[PDB]
């Protein structure tokens, strides 16, 4: 009896909140939120009548871990009283967020329903604004101070993302912001691992819908310029592109049959597109001889035989939207599949049967058939 | 012409962001690639002009040709002056080839190009497994690329592998992938981690009533034919740290982290522990430092420097519209004053902040009036 759901709000105000985060806000018994955008906070207050701002539990000179302990306990206290508590943290609520993990784990240890819903993180915004794929060529993400304290290894051939570069070695809080006086220690490490000429991108996603992202391209040595290091604050994130590209192992690529068997891959060339923040890698052009061949093959393209297009009804689309947008209806459906199933209007006989089964394959067959 | 690329999250409908939906509705043309029928059934009700990109896959047809065709279908509409919005499930730029190719070409030729972030499978992995990438760092690889280019592991940090069910397959089949080189991946993981180390097979729920797959195996167990069978196209591996890295005490004092009279714990991590990691010396939840912080809550008042929100409903609604209505945002960015002077019931300070547009002015207008 009593539960704790933790949701996120994304980074950019309001717009980056997920539909299910909003739905679990409204259905909550009490809301504890920690956001750093005024419109987002106002947006949370109009969707639930019982909200407490967790930001007030920071204080000047007060340890952040002590604030995190208090933030977790304020939620767990309402949980142990049998309330349905929803915790709110901007971005992804479990990405570089201490009190959410502490509160959910303690509630689990005491036998309560606990669950975190994912959200859009600052790393997600970084991928989008910088148009980089973590797949190419791998992504490593560190907390900036932990990266120094435990001397975590770099991967100069993959992406590097550093959070909290604006509070290096700071366990305190100050409403005015951080005095990043240990920033030079981080610069010393980045220079030692990458050299002073390598690129570092100072990233700050736009928090308001009309603002532009900060995507400023520096070298690591330029971070020692006073006017540069003052620009990084509490919502600053560093992206360091790969310094070089690792070679393909032709022996392993023949074992995996990535390329056609008989050919030797290109040793100094990546496939299009290039990373615009990366030192120049020889990259193939967008429209080679293999590319236009597939583009001109579009002239003779027909829907494949095994391609099965969507073929559902208005009633089936509405009931699955409801299961995704209505936590009240979802809780009833999981409690009794058939009693919920025969209650939905206008469902075709197979649609009622598929929804009563609930299996992924039955629901997909019901939405791909239709007489 | 322009190209806006958005995502839908992993779990159907519910994990779409509010701004992804608004750019769907306001779009002239929509090209989508989702793998959930209800989500696809959610999209076509929001825009009358959609094309399913999934049809450009084919049996025996190279994925790279499809990605070239997927990007070209959007690009040739962009060169014709329409406002195109491409849709890919999850985060549209996380392990997605055609989205980046189309945006790069669109940029190179001078068109407006923007990607909106979405909720990825890695985001869902963080939530369902309830782990934090900060503790102790997170390394993400494409499974085959991790093998082909012999990428280094980091046994002290998180490891996440995408596409473990498609090891080395460049082709497509509607029946899915024949993960016949999966044993090459298992060989590498055992060499780096040992056969007894944990690997979590993760499949986020795609439907609202499903529960996630969070199966705890050992790397050696992956060789069991009935284990290798259950990893497919939407499978992701999580590998917890094999050990924790030591704190460098010299670096600790360079940073002046703790009081220069107190010495921190050298071989104990903070609560909570990673429930998927081999047992690490972990602090209890309610130590005396925590209990001291609990009892100090009784004497809590809002600090003097704390500035609570103090706004109006007219101001709340205009910023909601700017975030939820892309056409009003385009108007406002084109002329702040014309937009600011046109919104009704705005306090004169509120219109002045809106006309400025600066973050400092908007935040002052929303926290100031007593
Ligand atoms: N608007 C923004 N742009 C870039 N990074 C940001 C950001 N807001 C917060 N961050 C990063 O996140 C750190 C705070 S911890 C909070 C992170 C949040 N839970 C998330 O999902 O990202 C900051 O030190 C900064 O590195
Ligand atoms: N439901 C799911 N659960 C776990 N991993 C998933 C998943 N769906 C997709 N993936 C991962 O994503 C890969 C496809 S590439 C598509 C990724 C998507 N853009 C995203 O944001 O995550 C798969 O190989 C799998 O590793």
């Amino acid at each position: 009896p009593g539960s704790l759901i933790v949701v996120g709000t994304g980074i950019e105000s309001i717009g980056q909140m997920t539909l299910q985060a909003l739905s679990y806000i409204e259905a909550a018994s009490k809301v504890f939120y920690c956001v750093i955008d005024p419109a987002t906070e106002a947006f949370i207050l109009t969707k639930n009548k019982n909200c407490v701002d967790l930001y007030q539990y920071y204080d000047n000179g007060k340890s952040r871990m002590d604030t995190y302990t208090q933030m977790a306990e304020l939620m767990l206290k309402e949980v142990r009283n049998g309330l349905d508590v929803v915790g709110v943290f901007y971005g992804h609520p479990g990405v570089f967020v201490n009190p959410s993990h502490r509160a959910l784990a303690i509630a689990r240890s005491e036998g309560y329903q606990a669950r975190m819903l994912p959200g859009v993180s600052a790393e997600d915004c970084l991928f989008a604004d910088l148009c980089i794929d973590p797949s190419n060529p791998g992504c490593l993400t560190y907390e900036a101070s932990d990266f120094l304290i435990r001397e975590r290894p770099v991967n100069v051939h993959s992406h590097l993302i550093l959070f909290q570069v604006g509070c290096v070695g700071i366990a305190d809080f100050n409403f005015s912001g951080f005095d990043n006086s240990k920033f030079t220690i981080l610069v010393d490490r980045l220079e030692q691992e990458y050299g002073p000429d390598h690129t570092v991108v100072h990233y700050i996603a736009a928090m308001m819908p009309h603002q532009d992202p900060v995507t400023d391209k520096f070298t690591i040595g330029q971070l020692r310029e006073p006017e540069i290091a003052k620009r990084v604050g509490g919502v600053s994130t560093f992206y360091i592109p790969p310094k070089a590209r690792k070679d393909i192992n032709t022996d392993i690529i023949r074992l995996l049959e990535f390329l056609p068997a008989g050919k030797v891959p290109d040793k100094h060339t990546q496939i299009y597109p290039p990373n615009q923040w990366e030192p120049d890698v020889p990259t193939l052009p967008p429209y080679g001889q293999n590319e236009q061949a597939a583009i001109t093959r579009l002239e003779a393209h027909a829907p494949p035989e095994e391609y099965q297009p969507l073929a559902t009804s208005k009633a089936m689309t509405d009931v699955m939207t409801k299961l995704a947008l209505d936590p009240k209806a979802l809780a009833e459906y999981k409690a009794d599949h058939r009693a919920f199933a025969q209650s939905v209007p206008d469902l075709t006989p197979q649609e009622r049967a598929a929804l009563e089964l609930g299996d992924s394959w039955a629901i997909r067959c019901a939405m791909k058939n239709m007489p």
